[PDB]
């Protein structure tokens, strides 16, 4: 049954028009990121344990940054200023994040936080995007496990689009769209402080939003318990995806608040984590319209992910 | 070199600039029609010996039956496939400009038919060739998708240009030669590199005059464009080693009110399917471009065919 849907968090029409059971992936031994080879990496910001030779993760600068941290005093057209950094996820070469315990993932998530705060000290930076790219066509240039963060001198579309949307939904309904998640999105799994769902008007097939059950406008408010919990759920979400979809290239994106949000935006600004398994590409309709075509309804995705067995 | 952000009213979004080096029978075969979804018309009109046909898409993304019905809406819309040549062995651009004229004019004929439906908000026409750019069939061809609402790209375009117009009192597209990097122009267009293009080697073909409506396309301009579109697609393949592509005609919704006409202008966007996308762009909606439009224009101004 083809229809069009819209989520006040993404604010753009997606078409739903397809079987959910047949969707599957179709997309060295050492590296400079490996422990004992830090001399081959760009400058470090910090490493957990705090300044320790037997480290768990490190937060280093990107050797080929997309934005220049040396254009700060210099800010139609603006200068390429930013902080494009890399968070090293494991000292080990070949272990994928989803195979990292949930407590270790919690710590990686705690690093993002600490860095965002370190960055939030720069009045120029207005929004950092914490995102992970695992896989060639999902953009993984390194095989070792890592995630990327970039701090921007502007507020992007989806954000002002998400902020422009959840506010319009709040003004009327009185509620923050994500607080209504279990009643407005399809439930997959739930942890102590988070719940996962196939979004009502999902962009991509098999897309996931791990959503804080409590109302929290900014990611950086991650504590140790929540960081370990969410880790377990993120670990659970990445394993059900890998089994059910045959280890597809996938990336994840943390969505949070503009650095200088308003006291008013808080009641409807609610962060979350989006997981997008790569299962297909686009054509001239999408690039041209900004509207996506999703071949699987979240009604089915939610049934599948619930039926996935992990033993 | 030094990265830089840049915006444009047409896109109304900043892109991250971060820097001639780039590069790379069927059912549609004349004699198998009954094997295609229904026909809306062909050209020559009602000619068994056709040069192009506009048919319904066998696997439509939006159902043309759900018309009666209609944060959510029914999947009503039309989806058609323009078959650009009864010869399985031809590149859209290896085609004669006059014949490209035929196809364009056909888009116009199908839009007017569609415009008769009060339920259609926008009418995007696009071209897919090459696997990586999205294509599933090799025979040369393009498509049309008619929608019940105005999509994301048009939304912003209306906002970006409107706001720009409240500024300098000028339609930015009419100012193409003072805002974009000109590579080439014919008696009616200026294919251009856009000041703040989203994709590397992106090319915009811009009607010189202010035609807030693609469907205002006439015969001489129709073939006037064909020659320039052809020239850009051939220069594209030449310098970039024949990369798949998806060009997109940008134009105006069927409910364009009068207050939006001075600043709404239609243009064609060529995207050699190159650059890849990962989490940054997915989470932000802000693309990164490795090559500035100043370098792309010079490179393409020197292409020899
Ligand atoms: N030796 C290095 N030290 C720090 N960053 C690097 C190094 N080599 C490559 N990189 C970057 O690490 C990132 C990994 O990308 P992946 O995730 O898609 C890329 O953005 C590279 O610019
Ligand atoms: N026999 C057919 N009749 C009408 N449309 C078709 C037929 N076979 C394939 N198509 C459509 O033609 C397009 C060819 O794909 P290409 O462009 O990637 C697709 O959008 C299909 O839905
Ligand atoms: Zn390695
Ligand atoms: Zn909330
Ligand atoms: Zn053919
Ligand atoms: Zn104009």
């Amino acid at each position: 049954s083809p229809e069009l849907r819209k989520d006040p968090v993404t604010n753009r029409w997606v078409i739903f028009s397809p079987r959910p059971t047949d969707f599957k992936s179709k997309s060295p031994s050492s590296c400079p990121f490996c422990i004992g080879r830090e001399q081959e990496c760009a400058p470090e910001l910090f490493r957990v344990p705090d300044h320790d030779p037997n480290w768990k993760l490190r937060v280093i600068e990107n050797l080929y940054p997309a934005l220049s941290r040396n254009l700060e005093t210099q800010s139609r057209t603006i200068v390429g200023f930013g902080f494009h950094d890399v968070v090293i996820e494991s000292p080990v070469h070949s272990i994928q994040l989803s195979d990292i315990d949930p407590v270790g993932i919690g710590d990686i998530l705690i690093a993002y936080k600490k860095r965002i705060n370190q960055i939030a000290q720069h009045d120029s930076i207005n929004y950092i995007q914490v995102f992970k790219n695992q896989g060639a066509s999902a953009g993984a240039s390194m095989s070792h496990s890592h995630s990327q963060m970039m701090a921007l001198p502007v507020v992007p579309p989806t954000v002002s689009s998400r902020l422009d949307g959840t506010k319009d939904y709040f003004e009327e309904t009185g509620k923050c769209c994500l607080c209504e998640a279990k009643s407005k999105h399809f439930v997959i799994d739930e942890s102590s402080h988070f719940v996962s769902v196939a979004p009502f008007a999902a962009t991509y097939p098999f897309e996931i939003w791990i959503i804080p059950k409590d109302h929290s406008s900014h990611f950086h408010h991650l504590d140790d318990v929540k960081a370990v919990d969410l880790g377990g759920l993120l670990k659970l979400m990445l394993q059900k995806i890998a089994k059910q979809l045959n280890d597809p290239p996938y990336n994840y994106m943390i969505h949070t608040s503009p650095l200088k949000v308003t006291e008013s935006q808080l009641p409807y600004t609610h962060w979350f984590l989006q997981i997008v398994p790569q299962l297909s590409g686009v054509g001239g309709f999408e690039i041209g319209t900004g509207c996506y075509i999703n071949p699987v309804f979240p009604e089915d995705v939610a049934k599948v992910m619930r039926e996935v067995s992990l033993t």
